[PDB]
């Protein structure tokens, strides 16, 4: 638990990406309410058209806002690392297609929780579901198993995401994640547990740019 999260906290997300040579940038702003595990964001592609589908970026674009209920009485690694924060890295593999590599730093800059990301995408098919924009504009609910990484004083998670394809099939995006603390402050390593996430994606009717409006709920649970 952390006193930095008892109220509503402004959020800034900055992503620089390069997928098969197609460079782009995303900036998001919003706020987070860890007491209810809730966040609300609006993201904008500041370089023009986004060359990948927005649902492929949801997981990359702040787990410190999860709600850890009292009855679990579990250590919250993500908040205990704050204000200095942590590095979050992922490989994301798309079935029968290319993959993302991401490195992000999540930390306070002033009163704002910042998620600053570098993303690189490799070996995508120019008319697969990703570069061909064949994915539905939505996002399913999922659970992710969190385990302690004692040797790196951090955590790991491997989890799958089912992405809805416009032909009615699903395409799996398998995620492989590591988080390590920034600085040398003491952090709480948790026992194994789950984070449960639900998302709602929408559009702003007065927004001309390529954008995504996002509502997300994150709750710890399990075992």
């Amino acid at each position: 638990g952390e006193e930095l999260f008892t109220g509503v906290v402004p959020i800034l997300v900055e992503l620089d990406g390069d997928v098969n040579g197609h460079k782009f940038s995303v900036r998001g702003e919003g706020e987070g309410d860890a007491t209810n595990g809730k966040l609300t964001m609006k993201f904008i592609c500041t370089t023009g058209k986004l060359p990948v589908p927005w649902p492929t970026l949801v997981t990359t674009l702040v787990l410190c806002f999860a709600r850890y209920p009292d009855h679990m009485k579990q250590h919250d690694f993500f908040k205990s690392a704050m204000p200095e924060g942590y590095v979050q890295e992922r490989t994301i593999s798309f079935e029968d297609d290319g993959y993302y590599k991401t490195r992000a730093e999540v930390k306070f800059e002033g009163d704002t929780l910042v998620n600053r990301i570098e993303l690189k995408g490799i070996d995508f098919k120019e008319d697969g579901n990703i570069l061909g924009h064949k994915l539905e504009y939505n996002f399913n609910s999922h659970d992710a198993y969190i385990t302690a990484d004692k040797q790196k004083n951090g955590i790991r998670s491997n989890f799958k995401i089912r992405l809805n394809v416009e032909d009615g099939s699903v395409q799996l995006a398998d995620h492989y994640q590591q988080n390590t603390p920034i600085g040398d402050g003491p952090v709480l390593l948790p026992d194994n547990h789950y984070l449960s996430t639900q998302n709602k994606l929408s559009k702003d009717p007065n927004e001309k740019r390529d954008h995504m409006v996002l509502l997300e709920f994150v709750t710890a649970s399990g075992i």
